[PDB]
């Protein structure tokens, strides 16, 4: 049975037993239930469900070289297709709130959760806090008898945890660190000084890679009890590097790809966002160049969001990106072939990790 | 040593540590670590504990009748506060939320943690969900080797799903079922025909009664080794009609109380809340009240709130309340005699509960 299909199967079985629970125990009324049905798909489909489909592909690395009855197979697969949910829906928690935490507009083309005329933002914080929750309830059910299901949760709670960290990184990163507090409202930078490499990599292994490749990478190795076939030193490191990649890639289409394309309109110069495009900018402007880019970033005005872009343009950041995504091979071939090492076929399925990732 | 003192001491200390471990291994700078810092403390402290403090009594009766090692005493209360710990946060958690979600301007007399200058709406989004992270980085951390884990993590699971529930409820209380639709604007009923009390009481058991009274008494019993003393289903059924009580309360006081003692401006009526005072009052008005109640009720006009009011004090709704109180007496009662069979000392932790409840 191929992978999709049978991921896709059992997020009908996942939404019946969810909306049933909720019948028979939390004495939810048909209406209800419905209105979480429609929200759980509005914000659990439409995707390419690379994260979830992740933890199921590196399971079926697994099933080819390690000896198993068959009924122990489709529970491992079945296994790997609910952690794999366990994901898509922690996802699903964050984009949900993030949207509302930033008055997103859009999303993949369809307006954001909480501005559906019958959802709203006093629904929508609390619709994200379910579908977090829900992820709990997966767990705790199917995987109630599993002798991985704490090294699963601990996990999970960790990458959860990382990400709201993250998010608090990202969400504070054009401002001041030495002027954060709560009593005060926050000015933009004026001199920024916090947009550096290091300080753009902190928020971007937080934010993403912790949960869009280390949790779909370490999860998929928990269900195929498979945590001893790899150096998890290694898996960290090649999860954090790709990741970082991932998001660079984000960036520079936040604000070079066409909005119909996008599924949105690209905001992260008129949000002053810490993107890889300012970072990579600051490092190589002049004088002249920096004075004018302080003077339009982080302003709603189109024509100073417009004189950014054309900064952009000018300084030739495409030569900068292909120089870094030729770094970013060098180094994640060398962490696949150390994988290599104990498990060629973890090592595979990082492989084709990255080029989904590199050629996407 | 006192109880209410070890508690705080143990605030202290989980502080210490979740913010120690954000430097060493969530790379924080300090102040970052700083604005958590303060907004643990804006957003857990300065209420009565009393969820905590619950815990660390159920705890405490169980000592005085059964025999430990001083070394086990202690650990047993440790373990209480951290448990009770969870429990504020939890708290916190919702209330951070749920004042975001209802535009809510003040709570204990301070402004809503969103309105901190320095904080926003972006912010304090995500800083209520870093609230419910460390509730279980606490469990995990201090929790690790203990027998009890796994029952204290799904017990804390299903109370949180079940508050997130309950919540949906409450927000949605004021529409009628039939019409609920994410893609529809939601009208106010115009009928109230779901202001009844089984509606009433399925709002209130999920958005308060699990994670204020059920969740503190088992988690007691967990911490103590001690959930076979009791039988659970009496546990809950206390937990639910002292909750339940304890909500009416906080209805009455919406509608009656200055607002310097509430701490808040009470807007139940403008909010068209499925309250207490209007569930009872439609359950004995006349043709002409009600038409009167459904003309001025959910409104922020302060004419119309006045009238609302008005119809509440002739409607002699103390005599309802009375009564209902009489009820509650008589039933709790039966349930702390029925408890004493298997626990006289878990009765008298319950018979505290309620005490503390019943004339607060
Ligand atoms: C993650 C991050 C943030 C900011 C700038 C960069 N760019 C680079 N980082 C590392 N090597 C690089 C480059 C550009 N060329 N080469 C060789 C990366
Ligand atoms: C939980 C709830 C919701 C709505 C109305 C009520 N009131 C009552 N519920 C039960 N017994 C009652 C009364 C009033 N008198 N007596 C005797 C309770
Ligand atoms: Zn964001
Ligand atoms: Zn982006
Ligand atoms: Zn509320
Ligand atoms: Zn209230």
């Amino acid at each position: 049975m191929a992978s999709m299909e049978r991921f896709l199967s059992v997020y009908d079985e996942v939404q019946a037993f969810l909306l049933d629970q909720l019948q028979s125990k939390y004495e939810i009324d048909p209406n209800r239930a419905r209105y979480l049905r429609i929200m759980m798909d509005t914000t659990c489909l439409g995707g390419k469900y690379f994260r979830g489909m992740t933890v199921v592909n590196v399971a079926e690395g697994f099933l080819a070289v390690t000896q198993h009855d068959e009924a122990t197979k489709e529970r491992i697969l079945h296994d790997a297709c609910v952690g794999g949910w366990m994901i898509e829906f922690l996802q699903a928690h964050y984009l949900v709130e993030d949207d509302i935490m930033d008055g997103s507009v859009m999303r993949r083309g369809k307006p954001c959760w909480y501005r559906f005329p019958g959802v709203t933002t006093q629904c929508a914080i609390n619709d994200g806090i379910i579908l977090k929750s829900w992820t709990q309830i997966m767990a705790w059910h199917y995987f109630a008898d599993r002798p991985f299901l704490k090294d699963l949760l601990c996990l999970f709670q960790k990458v959860d945890y990382a990400t709201a960290v993250g998010q608090m990184y990202d969400v504070t990163s054009m401002c001041d660190s030495n002027k954060l507090d709560p009593e005060v409202a926050q000015p933009m930078t004026t001199d920024f000084a916090e947009f550096t490499p290091a300080i753009y990599k902190r928020i971007v292994k937080y934010k993403t890679t912790f949960y869009t490749y280390l949790l779909p990478l370490v999860m998929g190795l928990l269900v195929s009890e498979a945590a001893a076939s790899v150096e998890m030193n290694l898996v960290e490191r090649v999860a954090h590097l790709i990741g970082e990649y991932f998001q660079v890639q984000d960036d520079v289409m936040d604000c070079f790809t066409p909005p119909e394309q996008l599924g949105k309109v690209g905001t992260d110069i008129e949000d002053a966002k810490c993107s890889w495009l300012a970072v990579t900018f600051l490092g190589k402007a002049n004088a002249a160049q920096v004075a004018e880019f302080k003077a339009n970033y982080g302003e709603k005005d189109p024509a100073k969001v417009a004189v950014v872009k054309r900064l952009y343009s000018k300084a030739n950041l495409q030569a900068d990106f292909a120089a870094y995504e030729a770094e970013v091979v060098r180094e994640v071939e060398s962490l696949i072939e150390q994988l290599k090492v104990k498990s060629p076929t973890f090592a595979e399925s990082v492989a084709v990790v990255w080029e989904k990732t590199h050629k996407r």
